[PDB]
């Protein structure tokens, strides 16, 4: 069976610009991106994902996008919840679709927001880094920081809520 990892759903984002990284030891069947809170990632409308095994973007199906990853690579994942766009980097380089666009996905609805998600297939090894310690991010300073994206950990530091 596949292992699916997700941020705690209470930290779903509905606005702002957010960033996380996915660092892989292996280079096979994994996917990473953004999931709605609430199968194979991005085959339906519940997630938006990059597949660096086959170089595809997945949301309600697949299209060619970017390029395949190698062992040791790091994917950067960016979402702008106000402009309704998503971008991905591979070792800091922005990936493009076959039209030459950096918008991996666009014009989606905010709905209940998104949380980071990834999937690891058989024998795969990779991990999401939300950047609680920003110095442990590898490509954020190269692409993400200047562009105004915040590490997702910034959204998960608070653990108290207020009523009335």
């Amino acid at each position: 069976r596949f292992r699916i990892f997700r941020a705690e759903k209470t930290y779903a984002v509905k606005a702002g610009r957010w960033y996380f990284e996915f660092e892989m030891v292996t280079a096979g069947d994994m996917r990473v991106g953004w999931s709605r809170p609430g199968l194979e990632l991005g085959s339906d409308d519940r997630a938006f994902a990059f597949d660096g095994f086959k170089a595809q973007r997945w949301h309600q199906g697949n299209e060619h996008y970017g390029r395949s990853w190698q062992a040791g690579d790091v994917v950067g994942c960016m979402v702008d919840m106000n402009e309704h766009t998503m971008m991905f980097t591979l070792n800091g380089e922005i990936l493009l679709d076959d039209s030459g666009s950096e918008l991996a996905f666009k014009d989606f609805d905010v709905g209940d927001g998104f949380i980071p998600v990834c999937s690891l297939g058989v024998a795969q090894v990779g991990r999401m880094n939300f950047g609680k310690d920003v110095s442990t991010l590898k490509y954020f300073t190269i692409c993400g920081l200047q562009e105004g994206y915040e590490p997702f950990a910034v959204n998960t530091n608070r653990d108290i809520t207020m009523w009335l």
